[PDB]
């Protein structure tokens, strides 16, 4: 069993050549060259089973992944794991290696509009599918948005997906959220649990803002700073729209704050393509109800060069308990890697 940082990344046979990447959220991940394609692919490394949360993320992400195939979408191409539940501690996920990520290349490069409005597609393109599946990701963000050195993108980190569920969408006032906060849309900080698609859409506004200047658009330190970064550049909300939050404690919170003005988008953004920043106002409207959907985002005039629902497929098969039972369950998910 080969080491790494003395750490058993046990990956041989077929997986040679190890070098250390991250920590990244939990778990190791390493690159390694595959020795039956003839490539080198990322490897990570998961140990999920003493805790039923880890457990229902790697499960969630292992279930998906491997019901979807799109362009779009990162796949795995193996899973290694013992050959029995009892001998089974780790799980290792092999995936095609990506050069890079969305948030890397920002930090680092300047994205010319051609490039900008590509990776918007891609995105886009990659959300209809997931949504398609009645999927959500809910953790839409640059980090999750793997880049190869032709500029393919692949949406990644289902960890955090749901099943979609509008009709129970509702909760109080501050309900505690694990998605990466920058993020986040402002339902969630008022009245929703995040098990609407507009939501996912929110995110994908967020990106486009950050792809247009290399920096978060709403880098909010803290829960309710997140919504008063979004309403210094939205403005105070509608009437129409406060009157669509029954909740009294969300609703005289936003009635609290003071008169704040919509700042236009191309003064934030003077270098930005018009049609660009009338999708990125569609995608990033307070409203949910209100906000652009997925394949209304793609026919918008900025995309019109890629658009194309033909190619733009959809999902053939939408989805709708203790630690030990989803280790089962993991074990029965993965058994098609097996030799057999």
């Amino acid at each position: 069993p080969e080491m790494v940082r003395g750490q058993v990344f046990d990956v041989g046979p077929r997986y040679t050549n190890l070098s250390y990447i991250g920590e990244g959220a939990y778990g190791m991940v390493c690159s390694a060259y595959d020795n039956v394609n003839k490539v080198r692919v990322a490897i990570k490394k998961i140990s999920p089973f003493e805790h039923q949360t880890y457990c229902q993320r790697t499960l969630r992400e292992i279930k998906i992944l491997l019901r979807f195939r799109h362009e779009n979408i990162i796949g795995i191409n193996d899973i290694i794991r013992a050959p029995t539940i009892e001998q089974m501690k780790d799980v290792y996920i092999v995936q095609d290696l990506m050069e890079t990520d969305l948030y890397k290349l920002l930090k680092t490069q300047h994205l010319s509009n051609d490039h900008i409005c590509y990776f918007l597609y891609q995105i886009l393109r990659g959300l209809k599918y997931i949504h398609s599946a009645n999927v959500l990701h809910r953790d839409l963000k640059p980090s999750n948005l793997l880049l190869n050195t032709t500029c393919d993108l692949k949406i990644c980190d289902f960890g955090l997906a749901r099943v979609a569920d509008p009709d129970h969408d509702h909760t109080g006032f501050l309900t505690e959220y694990v998605a990466t906060r920058w993020y986040r849309a402002p339902e969630i900080m008022l009245n929703s649990k995040g098990y609407t698609k507009s939501i996912d859409i929110w995110s994908v506004g967020c990106i486009l803002a950050e792809m247009l200047s290399n920096r978060p658009i709403f880098p909010g330190k803290h829960y309710l700073d997140q919504l008063n970064h979004i309403l210094g550049i939205l403005g105070s909300p509608s009437q129409e729209d406060l009157n669509c939050i029954i909740n009294l404690k969300a609703r005289n919170y936003l009635l609290s704050l003071p008169h704040k003005n919509k700042v236009p988008w191309n003064r934030l953004f003077p270098n930005a393509d018009s049609k660009a920043l009338d999708l990125l106002d569609k995608m990033l409207t307070f409203n949910p109800h209100k906000r652009i959907e997925v394949e209304q985002a793609l026919a918008h005039p900025y995309l019109e060069q890629y658009y194309d629902p033909s190619d733009e497929p959809i999902a053939e098969a939408p989805f709708k308990l203790p630690k030990e039972k989803l280790k089962e369950l993991i074990f029965e998910e993965t058994a098609r890697f097996q030799p057999g």
